[PDB]
């Protein structure tokens, strides 16, 4: 569609070296055993990376920009619920939402 197209770009732009500097923890999806967090799957039902995205957006698996952004939206809200809002992940989180919600809210 067109929306998604759109969609498509602002996840270039979260993939891109412009953000890598906060973005790349949500790069590859949460490697709960590598990083010994124990208790991540009884957290976080429903992982969700920018690998992803770009799967099921290279796939034409999402059925329009809403699920698109329910699926990002998904994997912020997943960073803020397992850790604590003083971690530096979640400012990086946040930062990295900054830009996907204002480049969505610009969609034409
Ligand atoms: C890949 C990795 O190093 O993980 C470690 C870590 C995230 C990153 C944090 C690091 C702590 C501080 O060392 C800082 C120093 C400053 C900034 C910083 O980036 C890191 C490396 C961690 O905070 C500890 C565990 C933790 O895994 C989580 C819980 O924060 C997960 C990690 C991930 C990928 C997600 C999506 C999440 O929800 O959060
Ligand atoms: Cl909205």
């Amino acid at each position: 569609s067109e929306h998604l197209r759109y969609c498509d770009s602002i996840l270039r732009e979260m993939l891109s070296k412009k953000h890598a500097a906060y973005a790349w923890p949500f790069y590859k999806p949460v490697d709960a055993e590598a990083l010994e967090l124990h208790d991540y799957h009884d957290i976080i039902k429903h992982p969700m990376d920018l690998s992803t995205v770009k799967r099921k957006m290279d796939g034409r698996e999402y059925p329009d920009a809403q699920g698109f952004a329910a699926d990002v939206r998904l994997m912020f809200s997943n960073c803020y619920k397992y850790n604590p809002p003083d971690h530096e992940v979640v400012a990086m989180a946040r930062k990295l939402q900054d830009v996907f919600e204002m480049r969505f809210a610009k969609m034409p």
